[PDB]
């Protein structure tokens, strides 16, 4: 009944949904990776400051090397980026 | 706007008030560490049936070796078992 038990499901929810507009909804391709972080995190993540960043992004997300993302590689990094969010916080002060 | 934007707050917003109980907010501790994952995934995690199994989880969590753990080793982690929540649903068929 926790807040993170219905935010693990928050996770999936949205993953359901925006992966579901293109391929399959279990496989996350580039333009929804670029979409969920760029629409979801416009502003911790604004990659419109660095589109080329984009790559490099999913570059470390594909640990196969296949160049497709897949939701398992997208949770683990996720999490390192929610903490980075603190960093913009700490710059108010 | 984004559900995720409300989740990633969410992560924080459950960790500053568990964290706060024991010790540093910004380090979790084994016994919080076993109380967040015991209170909010009691079902998926339900760490009752194996105790033990704790001490192999903070194991993976601590990278440095130190024996305690840290958020920024915690976040990596939770990543991985909401995806893991699933296996749990898909037993339902
Ligand atoms: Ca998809
Ligand atoms: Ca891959
Ligand atoms: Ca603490
Ligand atoms: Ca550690």
């Amino acid at each position: 009944g926790s807040e993170l038990e219905t935010a693990m499901e928050t996770l999936i929810n949205v993953f359901h949904a925006h992966s579901g507009k293109e391929g399959d909804k279990y496989k996350l391709s580039k333009k929804e990776l670029k979409e969920l972080l760029q629409t979801e995190l416009s502003g911790f993540l604004d990659a419109q400051k660095d589109v080329d960043a984009v790559d490099k992004v999913m570059k470390e997300l594909d640990e196969n090397g296949d160049g497709e993302v897949d939701f398992q590689e997208y949770v683990v990094l996720v999490a390192a980026l929610t903490v980075a969010c603190n960093n913009f916080f700490w710059e108010n002060s």
